[PDB]
């Protein structure tokens, strides 16, 4: 799981972060 393992790592840190993203600029 060279890429796979990291995939969970990068998705874990990425998916979560990318989920709390946004920018209304109000």
């Amino acid at each position: 799981s060279a890429d796979e393992e990291l995939e969970a790592l990068r998705r874990q840190r990425l998916a979560e972060l990318q989920a709390k993203h946004g920018d209304p600029g109000d």
